[PDB]
């Protein structure tokens, strides 16, 4: 759908099998989920944001759907602020910028 | 003018007589740009996101050139490390997530 920004661009996810909220975020590269149990494999990286760096594990080629819609790619879970849907996502469901 | 993700979505801004590259960020609830000589009264503030937080400087009322849209109001300036276009000037723009 078209959503407009005046609140938070805020969807429903389901991951793992779990609902989630997150939040659409293009100034993301990535994909950042608190931290949860996942089925799957992961390994050890940082990544950075406004404020700096923190540790998360990276887990390919996982399942999820974002507002009804289906992606599957890398999820990055660690200490984030909020539940992000990022740039590997984004493309994956067709989102883009619209003005 | 539509924005695709497949890349960062940076735009050109002019700021206080200046040109410079911004992302265009859903995710973001304000807007923050880099370091810079801006005149007027401004009110110390603290912004997060991953890794934590950063002293910034609040600029009320300023005037703002995004992608050759105008448009008027808060703006951050401090050791961003990217100038991040927030939502509060999105709107402004009439700028939509479309998917
Ligand atoms: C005016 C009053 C402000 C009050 C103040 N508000 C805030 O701090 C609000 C919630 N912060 C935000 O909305 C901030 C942006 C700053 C801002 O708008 O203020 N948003 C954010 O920080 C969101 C995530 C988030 C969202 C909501 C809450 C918390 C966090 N991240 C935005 C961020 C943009 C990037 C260009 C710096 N992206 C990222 O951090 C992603 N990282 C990346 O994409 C990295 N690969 C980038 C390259 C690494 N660095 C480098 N090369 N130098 C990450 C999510 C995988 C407060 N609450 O104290």
């Amino acid at each position: 759908p078209q959503i407009t920004l005046w609140k938070r661009p805020l969807v429903t996810i389901k991951i793992g099998g779990q609902l989630k909220e997150a939040l659409l975020d293009t100034g993301a590269d990535d994909t950042v989920i608190e931290e949860m149990s996942l089925p799957g494999r992961w390994k050890p990286i940082m990544i950075g944001g406004i404020g700096g760096f923190i540790k998360v594990r990276q887990y390919d080629q996982i399942i999820i759907e974002i507002a009804g819609h289906k992606a599957i790619g890398t999820v990055l879970v660690g200490p984030t602020p909020v539940n992000i849907i990022g740039r590997n996502l984004l493309t994956q469901i067709g989102a883009t910028l619209n003005f």
